[PDB]
Parts: structure tokens; sequence; C-alpha cells
């Protein structure tokens, strides 16, 4: 695979969003990955609806949390997901108001990356586009991350608690990284982004629960 | 729906198992629901493999716990689940060893019972067959149950932690119940079974995360 990949340069990534007070990271991560595959397959970049997933993926717990795999499975079973424009983000779980008329993307399944394999995750990002990942974002250092290749000895590879999107990889000042899009608004981190350490023993559990949707 | 039903009498329930020191209750629960539908579809009762689920259902956590819907989705995506004889129970998680030659049943999706709805669980047990259900099995009273209709007010319907199989319902001396098959061996409770309070405000959360497979 190439030495560096950055899908923001290819126009596969929408602006950084802000989940606000809802534990909907899983929904933003899932929509990011679907947006990337829709740009790859059609040429068009569009914002899809995280609210649609928050209110309608009965396997997840809405603002209480959830997994990206369950979201891809709902879009597949549902035969579609709405655009953000047809089903806006409000930040609170409400009843399911899916509108078929506004469906803007579909899902034919998902693929998972081999557990804990960052070489396999690198190949996937290069071959597919953005991939949904889970990580330990619990440490205070992550929360107050600012710039640089994030790395902290404390990170627990098996306390996965947040969902984000890997949109590329590379190296900065000698340190290999993953380019991660968060859902904490543009004021967090590096304009909403964080470079997390790569090939540093699966730092933060970045390659433990990575998946992407099929289209 | 009839007043009373018991699938044990119709030949739809296999013998009681023992999960051992592995938190695979979800797998036993999932396979029990699949066994019931297989019997109804083919007229044959046989043991399906919970181990195939523990080892292969990547959405769950093996012996660490899981959900039943993930299990039915795996059998759907994989085009099959193996018999017990083709994939025996070992009680520890191991790598996937699914064998297509040993396939004993298929699944075309699942249906979830609406949350907290005992009347809907009741209808499903009557017209579909055994249903997988989740409950709070954390109290000492549940652990030590021997006979009668189990009812306890400190059972927290918001603390679901164990998965079992609703194989019927009825009434015992004016107490309506649910006939439940557990995965704690043939000595726990009443030969492996517990009668749990029915129509008593969703006791133990019996109707909070119930579902069954389509075949
Ligand atoms: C995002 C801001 C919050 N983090 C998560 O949602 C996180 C993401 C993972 C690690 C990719 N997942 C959390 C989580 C919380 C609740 C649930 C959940 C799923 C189903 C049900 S149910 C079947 O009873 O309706 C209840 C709760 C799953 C995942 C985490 F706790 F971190 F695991
Ligand atoms: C049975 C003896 C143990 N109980 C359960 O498995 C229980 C059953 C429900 C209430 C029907 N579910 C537990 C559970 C524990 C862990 C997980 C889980 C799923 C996926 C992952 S992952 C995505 O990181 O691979 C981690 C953990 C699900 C369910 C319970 F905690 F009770 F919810
Ligand atoms: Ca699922
Ligand atoms: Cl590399
Ligand atoms: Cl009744």
């Amino acid at each position: 695979a190439p030495d560096s990949v950055d899908y923001r340069k290819k126009g596969y990534v929408t602006p950084v969003k802000n989940q606000g007070q809802c534990g909907s990271c899983w929904a933003f991560s899932s929509v990011g990955a679907l947006e990337g595959q829709l740009k790859k397959k059609t040429g068009k970049l569009l914002n899809l609806s995280p609210q649609n997933l928050v209110d309608c993926v009965s396997e997840n717990d809405g603002c209480g949390g959830g997994y990206m795999t369950n979201a891809f499975q709902y879009v597949q079973k549902n035969r579609g997901i709405d655009s953000e424009d047809a089903y806006p983000y409000v930040g609170q779980e409400e009843s399911c108001m899916y509108n078929p008329t506004g469906k803007a993307a579909k899902c034919r399944g998902y693929r998972e990356i081999p557990e804990g394999n960052e070489k396999a995750l690198k190949r996937a990002v290069a071959r597919v586009g953005p991939v949904s990942v889970a990580i330990d974002a619990s440490l205070t250092s992550f929360q107050f991350y600012s710039k640089g290749v994030y790395y902290d000895e404390s990170c627990n590879s098996d306390n996965l608690n947040h969902a984000v999107l890997a949109v590329g990889y590379g190296i900065q000042k000698g340190n290999k990284h993953w380019i991660i899009k968060n859902s904490w608004g543009e004021n967090w981190g590096n304009k909403g982004y964080i470079l997390m350490a790569r090939n540093k023993n699966n730092a933060c559990g970045i390659a433990n629960l990575a998946s992407f949707p099929k289209m």
C-alpha cells in the first residue's frame, strides 16, 4: 500500500461534526464510513444522517451508546439511510422518523478488519477509503489532545469506548500515525482531528474493532 | 393465543445444557430458539452448536458476553450454523472452525419483541415457538430457585445480564408464569428449568430484549 494516504485530499470526507451531549460517536463514525464509500462509488460527497441511526438502530442504545456494525446492519435491512438534510441532527434520541423519500445511500453488508492487525487496517484504508474504528478515548490526555502524534503509555487497548473514523495514515517528525476524524466539533484537537500513533503496539486499541460498509 | 403452551411436550426442546465457566448464555439461548424453528420447519429435533457462535460471532465477545440478535445475524450472513456434533462445546473461546459440511440450519433474519410487551412475548411463544429472552439473573433467590413461580421485587428489569429461553407459559396455583430453560446444567432450579412470574409488571425484565429467528 502507499507509504501515506489521506482521503481528505480526495474529497471523501465531510466537515467535522459535533455529537454534542449525545453518546452518538458510533453514529457519526458509521456515517463517515458510509459517506466515504458513497463518494468512491458515485463521485458525490454528501452528509448522511447520524440522527437516523440514533433513532432507528434498535440494536444500539441511541444516545446511550452503540456499535458501528449494528448501524451498517440497520442500513442494509432498512434498504437505506437518509441524508442529513432529510433527517437532521438534534442531539437527543427521538422516535424513528425515517423517510424513504430522502434515502441517499444503501449498504450491502460490512467487512471487519482482522482483530488487532494494524498492517491489515493500513491496507484496508488504502484499498477502501475511510474506515470506522474504535478506541480508548478515556485518558485525560486524549480529551485535552491538541497537536502532534498522540501517544500515551496509559491507553488501554481493551477499554474501547469511543468510535471515530480513520481517514488516512502517514508519518510526522519520524512518528507513524493514523489520521483520525473525531465527532467533538472543530474546536477540539487539531480542528477536530487527531493523529494517533501507528505500529506502536496497537496504541489505544485502534485496530481492535475496525469495520467498513459494503456498497 | 392459547391459555397454556409447553414446547417440551411437543418435542421442540433439546436437553438442558451447561455453559460451564464461560459466559456463553447468549449462545445457548440463540441456539435453543434456532432448534425450535428447525423442528417446526423439518420435523427434526437436533442439537445445534453454541461453540460455533462463541468462536465465530465477531460482534459478540465470546465467553465475555454477547447478544442474541448478533447471533441470528451471523447465521444469516454465514449461510448456516453447524450441528453440535460437527462443532462441540468446549467452554473456552477458540478461533473460528466453522465447517459448511456440518451445516444443520439456516436463518433469514430475526424479529424483536417490542420492549416490555409480555402480551407480545406470549403471542410469539404460542405461534412461532421458543423465544430467546434476557433477564436479571443476579439475585441469590434466582440462583437458589427450586420450585413454584419465581417472583422477586429486587429483580431489576433495567439490569439485564443473562440470556435464557422461554419455552412456554401457563399457570400454577393461580400464578401465571413463563416456562424458562436455563444453561446452568440439569441440577440448577427444577431439572434445569425455572417458572418465572408472568403478567407481573415485566418481572426480571423478561420481555425487555426478547427476539427470535426467522427460518
Ligand atoms: C460515543 C460518544 C459513545 N461510545 C460508544 O457508543 C461506544 C462505541 C464503541 C466502543 C465503538 N460503545 C459503548 C456502548 C454503549 C451502549 C451499548 C448498548 C448496546 C445495546 C444495548 S440494548 C441491546 O440493551 O439495546 C444497550 C447498550 C453498546 C456500546 C461502549 F460502552 F463503549 F461500549
Ligand atoms: C451469560 C452467561 C452472560 N450474559 C450475557 O452474555 C448477556 C446476555 C444479554 C443480557 C442477553 N450480555 C452481556 C454482554 C457482555 C458483553 C457484550 C459485548 C459485545 C461485544 C463486544 S466487542 C464489539 O467489543 O466485541 C464486547 C462486549 C455484550 C453483552 C451484558 F453485559 F449483560 F450485556
Ligand atoms: Ca448486530
Ligand atoms: Cl508501515
Ligand atoms: Cl394472559
